[PDB]
């Protein structure tokens, strides 16, 4: 990555490389893997971002969908920021293309130059955005269960049902508005008869704390 | 986080990310997880605090109650510190809102600016307070056992009973006044007949050391 | 803790937090846990000392006896160093109370101010002393076996007997004078008949090396 | 390696040495091992590159093919950059040969001199290129399965088939053009009858996301 | 310990504390534990040396013999370097006693003062010498087998016999002169008849390499 | 070791000490242990080199052959660089002897003085050379199998045979000339009849890549 002490390139650490590989091995495309990807790639160059994706041995269908997302974003970058086709000014910073941000057509030195310019051209953060957009599509793709089939079992603790409910909603990537809203509708409709009766009785404007307390 | 050598942003470490994920995996919302959360989030930006919460794959009912606690606190921040609605002074520090402290509407650069201002606007510590208040509600919620059902078994060592007693009291979050007070009342009432007889005999003003020595 | 490079606050490390939690999990209140507590808390602020104690999930009877020891010491600090009750001199160092040393009524900034004053008011070391005094009472409390029941088995190697003997004496916290003295008395009385005969024959002023060599 | 704080030699870390040995033990010449080799050898001298290859205990047929690749590249370096045969200018930088880049005929000091010259003679990066070219030949060699035998099982989830497909294609080292192209041909021909029918129906210009969604 | 960047006190690391505890748990007083003790205590203060010994939970007979060795050495230090009994010169370095070197009567600050004086009074290294002398007595004590009972089995590879032989000799702490000398005498006498015949035939002045090659 | 930030002594790390001990425990005198020894001893003083060898608990026949190799090299150093026998010039650098390089007769301070002189007297690297020469003799000694008994099994994959072949050749320490030469002779003679027929047909000047491809 690029770190302080002034802004300089540092080798990606064995600890970082290993954490990323292990999390994918243990968690595949469970949603929590995305924020972990983001955090492990703090200060990453495009090269570092390619390194972490390349070190993954499985999930090559995901990696191939991911490349499709990156080309779409690359093409929209190029549509928005076309670069003049002439030869570059001797010893001057060339403008980055989509493929330069994705690190397919840029060197580490070019990447350093952009990310440490004043002001920075933050190619690391631009590419991380493309990748995370791509990873989110995959999370949703690999979400195995519709929220509509998350229903509380006759003998299932309400807390365990809410855990499954909100885990499913996270993979299906319903926004926060739909997370706080489902609280007074689908969460209750999908509750078992006993709890549903208690939750109906509470009235509307019940916090999730109040609902969860109410169903024991 | 933000650390010295002057005050600068540092990437959250793989060691830190992994410790937090593991403690939640092993301990869920056992009370000792909260002080561990606090310590692992030493110097954290709002972004870092969101990162540690986001990296958690389970407990999504807790994470959703947590968001409710954060909105209540956000709203009370906004009620107490309203921000002028105008466009910002070029290159000047804007005042943070509830949502800026919770890191939903603030950038890392804004967060750095606040936390490294002279004097600091300590948005990291303000948000950690909201989160810990939220986590404590959850600890109490997930405390499975009333102190009233913690009673010493006929053949249970007094020390093991006191361990269960004070573990339960910690999850139920009785204050220190009620921890030092329960010593001369509920701890004795909940003791087995043999030990209760010994503890009655000691008289009042017996230290817990004295009680525990007295019951072998 | 507080460390050099000048004296500055540093976050307690994940490695430190984890070592302390694990040692308590593996060793409970075996005496060797105390010197390990001391070493893991090198340079600790009162806050850090509370952090390490708070991160412990079990042993809440011990943690509650510990608080009793800390209040006694707090009260003796207050008896010895009363603080004037007036409002503080603007931007000046207030004097610490018992509760400020125990970190219940002091901020991290106050704690830093004291421990980095010239000369230091070493609140970290004052509190570590209180805690270790408290932990030693607990070690002795949780010592399961009187030295008087440590007797060499008919077929037990003398070395294994001496190991049990001096382990017991450590938990029971006999001073060094009583450790070097027990050598020519209780160690011999508690030996098996065969070894006792050999040890009687050696005469007095036999080193433990000489005794252990003598009993094969 | 060579790192900043100015450009200086640093010992290869135990963490780095161990990561490389373990990845080869776990993954042999699975393609993801190459980008991991590249990342673990960030800032490496030729000596460091020889160190990581030498620390490998198995795969000596691979290590011997690797040496053949390195001699071919060494010979092409020498063909392109012949060095004058005279004795060197006292205290001056000699020009590197193939064998000097491969670290068989160069000292660490010479390697440091080249890699830290202004501008650098980047012998570390030149040698890493030779080695990675050699490692890629081996990956392809050790790829056990033709893409032509990757066909979706009657009851095999389309996602699992695509994973095998694109894993195989990676080991066989088909370029990106042939990865994005196989999408509308061999991936579909190799699908099971049910999915093939669905994929035929989609028409051409279907994204892999669209195909994978379409086959459930 | 005391380290450079000028000479300053550093906290003993969790990694160091844990390595020492584990090596004693795994290896007890096998001779290789002593050089490991020495290396783990690089730059140690007397306090650090007491910390590593105190963190050991077993082997309290050894720890008690160790204290006897330390008092003997302390007494010989005092016999050789008596200290004037007067009160100290305000703000001046007092001379260390045996008990000050063993860290029983000295503070960390005093220890720092001595070890960082110009020239250093190297109390860390003086105490490490006493301790290692004490640990060596214990290694020999706990050596279970006389070299005289190390004899090659009828079917035991000569290499395995030599391994047992020289392991035993190390615990029994025969000097290097007696290690290189035993080569042409006891090693051969203790060999099995077949190998003994081969070794007799070699003649004297045979290297251990030559002997080991000769016996297959 | 000795490291930069100017050239200064650093404690050998717990990580380094542990890596070396573990590699010997897992790999004994498999050839790959030597380059790992070299890499773990980067910047080592003679003292550090003795520390790593001393920390090894087994293989005392090897350690004793090793000492014989070190004395031979010590004696050749003394034959080549005799030292004047007079008393040293006050506060001046004495010349090192064989035994000073092997760290038996030199202090750490003397070792630092030599290795940090301008120019350096590189006693660390001189001793590492002696040791590695000694370790290589042992690797060959402990190589269990002649290359002549490495023959491809009727049903053994050619790749697995070549792996055994070149592993054996590495332990037997045939030079690179004999590794690249054995390719067109012994590798083919030792192949099974089927593969031998294919390899004979290829003709001479076949790469190992070509041979391995040819035998499936
Ligand atoms: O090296 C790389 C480059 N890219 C970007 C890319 C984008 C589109 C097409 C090819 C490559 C990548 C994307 C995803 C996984 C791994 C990688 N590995
Ligand atoms: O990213 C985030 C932001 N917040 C604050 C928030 C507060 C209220 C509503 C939405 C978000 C959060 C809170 C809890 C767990 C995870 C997260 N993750
Ligand atoms: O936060 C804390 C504060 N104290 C001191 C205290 C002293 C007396 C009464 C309450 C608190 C403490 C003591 C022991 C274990 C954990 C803690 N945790
Ligand atoms: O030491 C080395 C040197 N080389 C380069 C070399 C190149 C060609 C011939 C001999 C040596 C090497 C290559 C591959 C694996 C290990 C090593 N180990
Ligand atoms: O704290 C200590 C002090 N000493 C030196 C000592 C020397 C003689 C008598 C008492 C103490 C010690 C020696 C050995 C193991 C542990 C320790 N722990
Ligand atoms: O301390 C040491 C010194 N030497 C050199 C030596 C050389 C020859 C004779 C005695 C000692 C050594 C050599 C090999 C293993 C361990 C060690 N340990």
């Amino acid at each position: 990555p690029i770190v302080q002490n002034q802004m300089v390139h540092q080798c990606i650490s064995p600890r970082t490389l290993n954490a990323w590989v292990k999390v994918v091995e243990e968690k595949a495309f469970s949603p929590e893997v995305i924020p972990m990807f983001s955090a492990l790639s703090c200060g990453a160059t495009p090269q570092d971002l390619n390194t972490m994706l390349n070190t993954v041995g499985g999930h090559q269908a995901a990696m191939q969908m991911l490349k499709e997302t990156i080309n779409e974003e690359a093409a929209e970058w190029d549509r928005l920021h076309p670069v003049h086709a002439g030869p570059i000014a001797p010893g001057q910073m060339r403008e980055p293309r989509g493929s330069d941000i994705a690190g397919t057509t840029s060197t580490l030195q070019e990447q350093i130059g952009w990310m440490t310019h004043n002001p920075p051209i933050p190619v690391g953060e631009i590419y991380k955005r493309w990748i995370i957009l791509g990873l989110n599509k995959i999370v949703r793709m690999y979400s195995p269960t519709s929220i509509l089939d998350i229903r509380q079992g006759p003998k299932e603790p309400f807390r365990d049902y809410v855990d499954r409910f909100y885990k499913t909603l996270r993979a299906e990537q319903a926004s926060q508005e739909v997370k706080n809203a489902a609280t007074e509708t689908l969460l209750v409709q999908n509750a078992n008869p006993d709890c549903k009766t208690i939750l109906k009785a509470l009235g509307p404007g019940a916090t999730l704390e109040e609902m969860m307390t109410a169903c024991q």
